[PDB]
């Protein structure tokens, strides 16, 4: 069905260098809630986009890497300081990975119990990063859309694909809630939303943290229920 199964995680293929990793952590409560994240091959390396909830399942991702695609991981981006975009961090820095997140991300990391990365994105008033603070990011293009699930989510286009990559920012067409909302910024949601999308007019490939990758639907949906918090 696409869904390749490595220890606990699931893998599949988006397109011909892209894959979605996913990783399972119980909320008792809510069931095995699943997160996805990015693996891309740019030539000879390997790019990374979010942990998995834990340091073992991230270490599962390295080896699902080493055996499907057998090329160096040249960084990780994480998306924000959650448990679902940054809970294997450790995993990547015994790995020797150089990871990435927003300058936000990384002064909040200590307070929600994470690592920070070793590194800090900064943005542009326009909302793309600075380039000098993504140094070999190759295809990854990293936006800030404003604060919505988080104060401080990022999101990732792959350029040379139709791809872009909401995080937890952006819920499936059909989703009936926008999730964990306990971070959220209800009044910029939607304009945040829309300003992804706006970022990635010609992606057609919309993935997600929480849903299975999806059309641009997602994101109209997204905004139009995020509407509804102002
Ligand atoms: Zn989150
Ligand atoms: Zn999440």
């Amino acid at each position: 069905p696409g869904d390749q199964r490595f220890g606990d995680l699931v893998f599949r293929q988006l397109a011909p260098n892209v894959w979605q990793h996913t990783s399972y952590l119980d909320m008792p409560g809510f069931g095995a809630v699943a997160s996805n994240g990015l693996i891309v091959r740019d030539g000879g390396r390997v790019l990374v986009v979010d942990t998995a909830w834990t340091d073992d399942q991230t270490a599962q991702i390295l080896n699902w890497i080493k055996q499907e695609i057998n090329l160096p991981v040249a960084l990780a981006v994480v998306t924000h300081a959650h448990q679902d975009k940054m809970g294997g961090m450790d995993a990547l820095h015994a790995a020797g990975i150089a990871t990435y997140a927003n300058a936000l991300s990384n002064q909040l990391a200590p307070q929600e119990g994470l690592v920070a990365a070793q590194h800090s994105l900064t943005f542009a008033a326009n909302g793309w990063v600075e380039p000098a603070t993504a140094p070999n990011f190759g295809p990854l293009k990293v936006f800030y859309p404003g604060p919505g699930h988080t104060s401080d989510n990022i999101t990732v286009g792959i350029d040379g694909t139709d791809i872009a990559f909401g995080g937890c920012l952006i819920k499936d067409s059909k989703a009936k809630s926008l999730g964990n909302l306990g971070d959220a910024d209800t009044e910029h949601y939607a304009a945040s939303a829309r300003a992804f999308g706006a970022a990635f007019p010609k992606a057609s490939m919309i993935v997600m943290s929480h849903s299975a990758p999806d059309s641009r639907a997602a994101i109209t949906h997204t905004a139009r229920m995020a509407d509804k918090l102002r």
